[PDB]
């Protein structure tokens, strides 16, 4: 089987220097140009995805629609989830990250950033920066919508759906793209790599650049992962 | 149920004077920014889709995802159908359409593009303007797909699809949006609003201006269909 | 792509002499046999169904649940649809076969029962025997659900089912297993074979046996048909 | 919103005093009447399921489907997952329960069978009754299906399901039957009403008796839950 991934490039936040997390923050001019790239990375190095998963988030959903039209695979089958979902950031959701290096000191905002398991402080479920009761999640059960995450957390409810959803797919020969965010790929390659909790705070994915897997039929890499510009990966 | 019908500003090839159907041509530069008024438009009049379903053509494609980023509602599900795919044009497909109407004279060419039920000549399923074997119809029966189409044509193969799958979305609440065609959605109101044969020639449905059917538990219109600029759609 | 075709044996109003049609009537037992015996030819024959399609009506539906139940292959996907149903009888739905015989004569009844294209007088919405509003239905563009209907009528509803999605099963090479009744099958197997407006009428599928389809690329048959038992169904 | 659960009837497994976990074990005879009781209560109570859900697994799945049949809804859409199927026994699938009493003492036996998180030791690969490598499962990712588990492991891979697509039917306001079983069941009943991890082995779900949930908006019991018979559930 296999799999890309394409994580987006800036949204209008990244700029402005504040926390985006689930925060349906729109793609920047900088950032629509990067999907642009990546589609024509897709057509370019023919890799043809037949299917694609996308988040609730905007900026991802957008990035994919701009790089299947420069890849001319714009009629194929799409799925979103919440489960690709970017980390929440929960309290940190909508603040100035300087302000916040000065306010936790670096320790505490390394932690929040990229500790594995300890999360941001929990939102306010009234704040205004709170995805509380937005539409694009009324169907789900109330009860599992985080306040915030952890990359261990995100790893957790994105499982789910990698294991039933995007498996299904996968395991019945079709090639999936995957449109989603830095956190949510970094759980997914932390998972198909069985790289250690300690080892994946390291880990950075470039916005905009594909990053292809050939899978084994128990969906495990069978040969390193590989972007499709490698010298701008690195 | 509320239904909201949007048709693809023009193509590069409309720009060029060729005849489409089902090539996969791309969107003008132009069309891009009708589909961005479109968007302005449903967020403006406040009409939110809740689905939304396009053809297997990427400029209904295109301008469904351009649309929606401006109404911002990229987030909602998304199916396609090829039922939904423009008139399919013969083998008219790609040819010039000046170069067209001086080989047949202007009664046969009015009839090509404006007759009810009268089909160009089918295309060859070896040309380069053929979509026979095309990979985004690989799973509907060879046997249906056209090589050919009229309105009437596309109306009959349409239908079912909104019968089954589109009615389904309707009855359960949701607002529909489709991003189509000129014939597809000519069709499409030709059925909802009983026009006859001969009457819907007439009929033309502006580009990038959505248009809104409040429908009844029938799925009958419950007041007329509007434009959500109906100055623009009226010039 | 592989395809399985089963009859569902005797409602119970087969018996009592009344045209069923869209009344929902229950399997007999003798039904419930013939169901548990086509399960287990499916199993004894080594045809392994992959997903399943049934129509609406409880008979079709109960015949696969048996089926499977004998066949080991319970935990299957299913999918249901109306336009898999039997032929809608119109007013003749749950009317007496001697009577209807009498008020009619030899001719028209034969007509109604056996023509092509001449449905029975349609049902009034009114009568106890009329599906209309019934909730199995209610997602479905009303305006599409027959009063009545001939031969022709159900393999018109029929044909795009199975064009967008018995089709794209089949042609992902999965085995499917149709669970339906005589004139929704006779109807698909007419298309499937080629056979005559004027053949058809002689095309009787066995109740309780498997008829299963080799098919080729292009959904048509790759060799002839074959029942499971060749004996019990040509007897 | 309202949810119906049932709990299978015995297995000709549960019969014979044989540990069953995944095994795919047919139902009993005494199974397929508590089956056909199931069916004629949600009838006589009013409670009219408009989807079902069930696991991979026979024995639940011909439950749903006599009930159904008793209902007089055989019509609704059926959708099966493997995150619903009971909990998977490891080493002491297809071993008698009485000569595990004795092999592992009244503490180390009681502990597999009713302890929170401690599960049973996994079944080799290559055992007569692992479910490795099966049929219908084999579009999951084959790393996340289980050669044992606990209750806690039950509900951690029950729950996504459940979050996702039992609670996008629920909350469209349908009425969602469940057809699971022991451990599974319990395990949504653990969530459902907030019952701590020291308390779940307490809990009791009489086999062939629907368990009607009226739940508020954040799908928590608006309500205590309740048997179709108070009575027998309760005896």
């Amino acid at each position: 089987p296999k799999l890309v991934l394409v994580r987006h490039g800036q949204s209008e936040w990244n700029e402005k220097n504040l926390f985006t997390g689930w925060v349906d923050v729109k793609l920047s001019a900088k950032g629509q140009q990067e999907a642009a790239r990546a589609g024509e990375l897709l057509k370019e190095k023919k890799v043809y995805p037949d299917v694609l998963y996308t988040s609730k988030l905007s900026r991802a959903i957008q990035t994919a629609n701009i790089a299947l039209e420069k890849a001319d695979r714009l009629w194929i089958p799409v799925n979103r989830s919440w489960r690709l979902n970017e980390r929440h950031y929960g309290d940190l959701q909508g603040k100035d990250k300087a302000e916040t290096l000065k306010k936790f000191g670096e320790e505490k905002f390394n932690t929040y950033r990229r500790s594995f398991d300890v999360p941001p402080p929990p939102i306010d479920a009234s704040s205004p920066f709170s995805q509380k009761g937005d539409e694009r999640y009324k169907y789900v059960d109330p009860n599992v919508l985080p306040e915030t995450e952890s990359l261990a957390l995100v790893i957790d409810r994105l499982l789910p759906y990698w294991q039933d959803v995007i498996a299904k797919d996968l395991l019945s020969g079709k090639t999936v793209m995957i449109a989603a965010h830095g956190n949510s790929l970094r759980g997914l390659v932390k998972h198909l790599e069985g790289i250690s909790d300690a080892d994946i705070a390291k880990l950075n994915i470039p916005t905009g650049i594909p990053l292809v897997f050939e899978l084994d039929e128990n969906l495990k890499p069978s040969k390193p992962s590989y972007y499709l510009d490698p010298e701008a990966a690195a």
